[PDB]
């Protein structure tokens, strides 16, 4: 079965930094395809290097949780994904001075309200800037609460990256380099492959 | 008549910096629509803020003249634009150490070979980094040579921007801010509106 996956997020999903606006999608598409899966990335945005065959996504540079929440019902209905890769909330902290634990929790609930049968992955951030660790701390507990209730939501610990600022951060000093995005892609793979293979089988 | 316009370029067209990957397209779409024109931006990329109704383009962050040349025949045939807004070559200088006057000249010729009836606008750059001025210098003469021969190619002097590094450059120190992109949009408008109104009428 072809699996429709909607990458939803901020500039880390749209792909600012290195990698020609492919984010982790370039390498992850490779890994999932090599694993024998048929993947359709879905979303209305389109960006990436020439090498990425499927450049569709819902990554929006600059966006916060409530901005995603304001539009995601439409995106879900338009694209009807089987799986959502959600990576969001850094801008709530860094742009809005909000640790938005409640917003994230509510957004997860909202996604399942609109698409009850979807499988949802929720990521934390690589540890840069240092301040983001404060937000990373709250995410595993939020996800675990929903999972314990029977929701198909799973945590992707991107913060387990073997982080090296001299290789993994782009020329802009904030966003990931191509190498950093490859490391991130490998962590998505680690945390998603077994569930994806089950959905495909 | 609806005018199909294909924005072709590098990160300055894709929209790195400020403005949520809308580049000059956000403000220029407004200005052209306010002027009474029906504009369809065309291209396979899609990015921009929620406010931009038409987010299609062929801006590719990181790309050089030969990379554009390698693919533009396909883009032209796929999208069949009436007008091309070409803004390219900064990366040839800054990434490849090539002042690519010959590449630009050949790319202009190539565009008309594939689409003889197209109208082409060719831009120089805002003067940042300082080094880009060396490339800006060569562009007007290349365009004028082709125009004198009867080609529908026109120079857009983006370098006439009233440049203020404290307002016009984004947090990354290289790409334009939202304000900078608005200034650029106004210069595109200045140099294109009369020709566009004629094409529409
Ligand atoms: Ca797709
Ligand atoms: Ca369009």
């Amino acid at each position: 079965k072809t699996i429709k996956i909607m990458p939803v997020g901020d500039s880390c999903t749209e792909g600012m930094g290195g990698g020609e606006m492919g984010s982790y999608r370039t390498e992850l598409y490779r890994l999932l395809t090599q694993a024998g899966l048929s993947i359709d990335f879905v979303g209305s945005q389109r960006s990436g290097p020439s090498s990425l065959p499927d450049k569709d996504h819902e990554g929006h540079s600059g966006w916060t949780i409530p901005q995603i929440a304001s539009n995601i019902n439409n995106w879900l209905n338009t694209h009807n994904p089987d799986v959502v890769f959600l990576w969001i909330g850094g801008n709530d902290l860094l742009l809005n001075g909000n640790l938005n634990a409640t917003g994230l929790s509510n957004l997860i609930d909202q996604i399942f309200t609109v698409k009850p049968n979807v499988t949802l992955f929720v990521a934390d951030y690589y540890p840069w800037p240092e301040a983001i660790k404060q937000y990373n701390a709250v995410i595993p507990g939020i996800v675990q609460q929903k999972a314990n209730a029977g929701k198909k939501v799973y945590f992707v610990k991107l913060s387990e990256i073997q982080f090296d600022r001299n290789t993994d951060i782009s020329w802009d000093g904030l966003h990931l380099s191509e190498i950093g995005y490859k490391k991130i892609a490998n962590i998505w793979y680690k945390y998603t492959i077994d569930i994806l293979r089950a959905l495909a089988g």
